[PDB]
């Protein structure tokens, strides 16, 4: 299931909720006598956009059903990862992250490191987000 509901006195900072369609994070989250109300401010898990709501506290909310796994860095060719699973399988369809992240990774690559990276799905949407 791409989503599951949850209560919003149950969302946390850190968290992750589903605005305007979007996975985001929590970055925001302040509970005010409204019964009560939840404001949320959520950071969209891969354009980084700000959503906003301000939601009743016993109701509910949609929470994305976010899958996290580690692969091997083999290889980065033409600015994509070459990643190894423990299938045997190797993926290259995984673009090198943007930014400092992305030198991270070709710096330690280039090293001769043993380098893990974090690939992200969140509803129909994935990719690779850390380095370990």
């Amino acid at each position: 299931s791409a989503t599951f509901p949850m209560q919003c006195s149950a969302l946390r900072k850190n968290g992750f909720v589903v605005l305007k369609g979007r996975p985001c994070k929590i970055v925001e989250m302040s509970t005010s006598k409204t019964h009560a109300k939840v404001h949320l401010v959520g950071i969209d898990i891969f354009t980084g956009k700000k959503y906003e709501d301000i939601c009743p506290s016993t109701h509910n909310m949609d929470v994305p059903n976010i899958k996290r796994n580690d692969f091997q860095l083999i290889g980065i060719q033409d600015g994509y990862l070459s990643l190894l699973q423990d299938s045997g399988e190797v993926r290259e369809d995984l673009r090198l992250p943007e930014g400092d992240l992305g030198k991270e990774i070709e710096q330690k690559y280039d090293c001769g490191e043993e380098i893990l990276i974090t690939v992200l799905s969140a509803m129909t949407e994935e990719a690779a987000v850390a380095i370990k």
